[PDB]
């Protein structure tokens, strides 16, 4: 049985990690719940929790930075932080040793694109080939289980609603999980010994927008909280974030889908949580201890 969590990715895993470097400052909480970019847990935390409901926290290793992404030189200013050092700052830790009995998970590539790059398909590439090989570095240091997940469908942010650009943040999104896809395939029949999960995003959050009332959203194009951003400052899903005029948040936000022009709220995050948990339990994946 597995012992724990490793999580490798970004603003949509951070338990708080960006939060407590910036000295409590972004993301402002409140509105932001305790430097979580959204309104509550994120997903990855009520996944740990749903194994471990006593102590979960000391079974989840979570190395996800808000505004994380794949090296991307055209991009440096708008990564903070890169999944290869996510990686590494694991590896630093654990004397270069992936321990066989974590759960590796690796959720990333959202925030390069959400920065909206100029060059799309060095982009798209970049963001695979950074995948691929951190992958490989896990496998290489004894790494025995790996769930890689896909992204949503980003031209349903908001983000791209406002800004004008749908059909890139959606060419994005199926470019990318086309190119995942085919990655997790490869690493799934060379290396059959490694415990290969994957968490279809695309079409998960697809089938809750199309259900959306059922799922609980009355809003899934508007943000319970308020940014004011310009094409300089919009540049980056973190000066996105640190835009936020926390005077101007709604109270009453139980409805939405979006918490900002980005992030989901936190019975998105519920959702997606209950959903890996399935998959996971579907798998057979047991924790213990």
């Amino acid at each position: 049985p597995l012992n724990n969590i490793v999580v490798f990715g970004d603003s949509l895993s951070d338990n708080g990690n960006l939060y407590e470097y910036m000295k409590h400052q972004l993301p402002q909480s409140p509105p932001y719940f305790e430097g979580r970019f959204s309104n509550g847990p994120v997903w990855i935390e009520r996944l740990a929790a749903s194994y471990f409901p006593n102590d979960p926290n000391s079974h989840l290793l979570d190395y996800a930075f808000g505004g994380a992404g794949v090296s991307v030189d055209e991009e440096d200013d708008e990564v903070f932080f890169t999944l290869r050092r996510e990686v590494n700052s694991y590896l630093l830790a654990h004397q270069d040793k992936a321990s066989p009995d974590s759960l590796f998970v690796i959720w990333i590539g959202a925030n390069n694109y959400l920065g909206m790059p100029v060059e799309v398909e060095e982009t798209l590439k970049n963001v695979n080939r950074g995948i691929a090989d951190s992958i490989q570095r896990l496998v290489d240091k004894g790494a025995k289980h790996i769930l890689v997940l896909n992204l949503p469908d980003l031209g349903r942010t908001p983000a791209a609603l406002e800004f004008g650009s749908v059909e890139e943040m959606t060419y994005f999104s199926a470019q990318h999980n086309n190119a995942l896809s085919n990655t997790v395939d490869y690493f799934k029949k060379t290396y059959p010994e490694v415990e290969w999960l994957f968490f279809d995003t695309g079409s998960h959050f697809d089938h809750v927008i199309e259900h959306a009332s059922e799922y609980g959203f009355t809003n899934i194009t508007g943000t319970c909280s308020f940014s004011i951003v310009d094409e300089i400052t919009k540049n980056s899903v973190l000066k996105m974030v640190a835009s936020v005029k926390p005077e101007l948040t709604e109270s009453a936000c139980d409805g939405y889908l979006f918490f900002d022009l980005v992030h989901p709220t936190a019975l998105a995050h519920k959702i997606m949580a209950e959903k890996a948990r399935l998959m996971l339990d579907e798998a057979g994946v047991e924790f213990a201890e």
